[PDB]
Formats: C-alpha cells, structure tokens, sequence
C-alpha cells in the first residue's frame, strides 16, 4: 500500500496560526475532495473533531480506547491504519501537524497545495526537503473571485 500525506501549505511550510489555517482558499477543498474520494483517510483526534463528522465517500480512520465516535474506525498507529484499510492501493493522511510529523518518514507521496502567500505562523508542515522527491505532476491556478491567492498543486513521490 502507498502511504500518502495531503496538506495545504503557504510559503515556507506554514500550515497553522492560532489553531487554524490563516487564509481563505475554498479551492483547496475541491482539490482535497478529488484527491481523497474513494480512498481511506487517516486523521488525528483534533482534526476529526474540527471537521465535526466523517466525510462521505471515504473510509474515515482516526488515530488515537474509549474514544468511540459513531461509525468511525479508530486505530493507535499508522501501521494499524494500513491494516484497517485492507487491500487498497493508497491511504491518505489528512493531518493535523502532529500526524504529519510522525508519518513523514513513512510517506511515499505528498499531495501539496502550495498557496502563494507569506503569513505569520506557529505550526508548520514537516521539513520534507530532508528527503529526495520527484514531482509526478502539478497544476497551477490563478487567484479568482473566491480564491484571493495564486496556488499550485503538486504531487511529490519519494525517490
């Protein structure tokens, strides 16, 4: 099975400020939807509670005993996530920061929406530049009426 991580990042890896993403870019959710639909998604407790429900069309897996949200798979490790996902090609790690940090070393792919934006931050996507990657693909998007920034989607594969 391929282990992938998916995130939206400003310049220099910023992903959070004061416990939220500090930008408007509704397009990221479209890209997120396309990249994740029909796949297992793996997320931290905080991330699941932020979303406030399991996402339809995906196997929702939460990393975390008594924690028993209705109809959601809970596991304690990434390896456990892989076992619970079964015989599929790819598992999608959707955050948050702690999960990203812990799983980077096991990631085959990164699905990154680079938002062209310099922002204050207190939380970063892990420094993946410490490893070697090829870009399988990219898509560049112009800012528009709803998305005030330019952004580029990139799929990196580990080498």
């Amino acid at each position: 099975m391929i282990v992938s991580m998916i995130a939206a990042l400003a310049n220099n890896r910023v992903i959070g400020l004061d416990n939220k993403m500090p930008w408007h870019l509704p397009a990221e959710l479209q890209l997120f939807k396309r990249a994740t639909l029909g796949k297992p998604i793996v997320m931290g407790r905080n991330t699941f509670e932020s979303i406030g429900r399991p996402l339809p069309g995906r196997l929702n897996i939460v990393l975390s005993t008594d924690y028993q949200p209705e109809g959601v798979t809970v596991v304690a490790t990434l390896e456990d996530a892989v076992v619970a996902a079964g015989d599929v090609e790819e598992l999608m790690i959707i955050g948050g920061a702690t999960i990203y940090n812990q799983c980077l070393a096991a990631a085959d792919r990164l699905y990154l929406t680079h938002i062209e934006l310099t922002t204050e931050g207190d939380t970063w996507f892990p420094d993946y530049e410490q490893y070697n990657w090829q870009e399988i693909e990219h898509e560049s998007y112009a800012a528009d009426d709803k998305n005030p920034h330019n952004y580029r989607f990139s799929l990196l594969e580990r080498v």
